């Protein structure tokens, strides 16, 4: 109603389970708030110059700009924080992209990021973490990590359960709790706040599955459940068994040894998959320790959000992070940091995030050949010492650039 | 009753508050299952050393030992893996060691070690993680690590209340939250397993309390809340609120420019104690990136849970981290590792973690002198690179002792 569909572009179409993307596909983005109006346009530039170059002007992005957050609320009203038709629109264009995203206090609201996901049932985020070579990292041996996180996003904490201490809401199920279902266990059941935790069967299976066939489709050699399923039983401990028995069940693993892990053996390549599990506070620090045991990572959304950001920092990404919210009907790249104010409007942030997280959208898309120029250039401009000032700061011999300069830097070694 | 009681030694007892230690204490030893038959023979002997050494044979502990986890079924019966008198000793001598427990799978017995700090009331778990100069870690800079974690240890979703998927019990909760509570955010209803995370305002200010008063006795720099209160808002996000509240009605706490952040004016040595607060997940960052700008930490079960297992991979220390249980009425010190049972009996692993839990428990008691020999002899030896097979893999020039030779050499050099 406010968005301006491309007078030319062609919307991508799902014919069943594949996509088919024209020529001149039309690509929602959300330009995100604070540093968003830095880092997009940094994006819409290498994208469009990565596609340029691999296809010779035979393809071209229609970019068509939807509204969530601040800037929403500036063109449809102070109190529309998320348009429906946003969630319209992503359903039906399939795949899109967004910068950094302002949920405001005070107001109720709950995390828009979180909301996307939800409303869409984007159940999967994707989050890769490999190291470019030359960033500065506080590790020692920072390419030893290679990992990719297959965090579940519709279930768990994160889904917004929960009672204000003292409510009356919160009261009614604390009664519930003591009285109905004997529990004994709650220390101060006064002034006391209750979250709820869910975990279900097909909620794991529909994550796990993607796990192992993400394994199966690359080559990777194992995919690792990771899970605190020795203190919560039935919903961590539940993750791991139905992961174990999915991969039993529809991968024909087989026991290592005695158990527990199990191997696939991937039907295109003729290698082992590993399946293991470790808890989640050892993991915590065998990714430090053992990085190079662990490849692929299927996770419930409060540990995979920890595990994400933990592993993005020992890879000195914290600003090049990409990521993705995948489901059956649509998907949804993104910044994974946050709006940083401060620096919103100076063109000086990294848009390292927002433009890998566009070469996974370009990949998903199945335009392999643009998405290996913007690594290229990626690769070329770290290389080169040609770096934004987050990475500067750390390193000696840089030169320092502005956001939009280390987005020319990535088409110029591409 | 299958406990023997020396025949020398005197209880401590508590004058309100206050530990009033004899000269030759009775102590509680909880053995521990797996290795801790190789790291509590270790504890013994250095602590025994230290003691002798310190006050010149005027003191000595009177070691008492107690039982739990698969050393109990042993002593009184295959079926009791925590024996009712093992909490009464524990209450009544006030103070004891362990080492680390074996909780069994298939007979429906949650964790030893949540058992313990439920059962006596142990609300604070502390942490402290520093670096011994001349351990091996996988960051450029461990040196700049030296903080101390207030984990709270009576709430969370750590308690154990949950339901199994598809029990009349999780059936019941899930109707009574659909129904009667009206919620509509549980993805899959129908094979769901349900846990429920508590948060109270008596148990978040009795753990912060603990932290800012631990702040000001050791004139540290600041305490940091760390939560996840921007999506979990009515537990993680209630406790950084309670606890901002407690530093200002209780340490006088002021505005540093607009807030958050607090100070807090140390009443005996006139610094200030920032009060401040993180997100979890970008602290799970800080801490790699940053750690000198952090030093006290507090926070919920589950998150400090995380945190400490981090800062102990970080500073070499997965084999050398101490830790506490602190109630108002008893203490139980620990070893922080698992059993290991693949090396039990072998005399190989690193007695460091129970040799400094038991320095935390010598410096509690007040010997502060015997405390400070043991920290001076476990900086000598691994300084003189007379180290265990942890340290010496990753080590060049190293001298390779078993379990038992590295306790005589925390003597040697004290
Ligand atoms: O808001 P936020 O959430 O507070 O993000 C936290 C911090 O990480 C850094 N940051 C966020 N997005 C970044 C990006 N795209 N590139 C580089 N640094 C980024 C900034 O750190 P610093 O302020 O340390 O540069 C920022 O203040
Ligand atoms: O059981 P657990 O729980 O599986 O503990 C995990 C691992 O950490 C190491 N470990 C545990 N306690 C240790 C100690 N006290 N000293 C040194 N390494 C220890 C061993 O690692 P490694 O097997 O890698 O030596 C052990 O297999």
């Amino acid at each position: 109603s406010k968005v301006v569909v491309p007078a030319q572009g062609k919307k991508i179409t799902l014919q069943n389970g594949k996509l088919n993307v024209p020529e001149n596909p039309i690509i929602p983005y959300i330009e995100g708030d604070g540093i968003g109006v830095d880092v997009t346009p940094a994006m819409l530039k290498v994208v469009d110059a990565a596609v340029e170059k691999a296809y010779k002007g035979e393809r071209k992005i229609s970019w068509m700009e939807i509204y969530t957050g601040e800037k929403s609320t500036q063109v449809y009203g102070q109190d529309v924080w998320l348009p429906a038709e946003t969630l319209d629109l992503i359903r039906e264009y399939r795949v899109a992209i967004k910068g950094p995203l302002t949920t405001p206090v005070g107001g109720g609201i709950r995390s828009l990021n979180v909301a996307l996901r939800q409303e869409l049932d984007l159940y999967i985020c994707l989050r890769p973490v490999r190291y470019y070579q030359g960033t500065p990292s506080p590790v020692k041996h920072p390419e030893l990590t290679d990992m990719v996180i297959f965090r579940e996003n519709s279930e768990d904490i994160y889904a917004g359960i929960e009672w204000k201490a003292d409510s009356a809401d919160a009261e009614k199920v604390i009664k519930f709790l003591r009285e109905e279902m004997g529990v004994k266990k709650i220390r101060f059941p006064e002034h006391c706040g209750i979250g709820i935790k869910p975990c279900s069967e097909e909620g794991t299976k529909r994550l796990v599955r993607a796990a192992i066939e993400y394994a199966i489709a690359n080559d990777r050699d194992s995919v690792t459940l990771v899970h605190k399923g020795n203190i919560m039983k039935f919903t961590e401990g539940a993750f791991k068994d139905w992961g174990y028995q999915l991969a039993r069940e529809e991968f024909g693993g087989e026991l290592i040894d005695g158990g527990p892990w199990l191997k696939v053996k991937n039907p295109n390549t003729g290698k082992e998959i590993v399946i293991k599990d470790v808890i989640a506070d050892a993991f915590l620090q065998q990714i430090l320790l053992r990085p190079a045991e662990y490849d692929v990572i299927a996770c419930m959304n409060l540990n995979g959000d920890y595990i994400s950001d933990a592993l993005a920092a020992q890879v000195g990404g914290i600003g090049i992070a990409p990521g993705a919210n995948i489901g059956d009907e649509c998907a949804l790249f993104e910044a994974t940091h946050g709006t940083a104010p401060k620096y919103a409007g100076q063109d000086k942030v990294n848009p390292g995030s927002i433009i890998l997280s566009a070469e996974m959208m370009l990949r998903h898309m199945g335009w392999t050949e643009a998405a290996d120029l913007i690594v290229k250039g990626m690769e070329g401009a770290i290389n080169a010492k040609t770096v934004t000032y987050d990475f500067e700061r750390l390193m000696d011999g840089a030169k320092l650039l502005k956001c939009s300069e280390f987005g020319d830097a990535i088409i110029e070694n591409m």
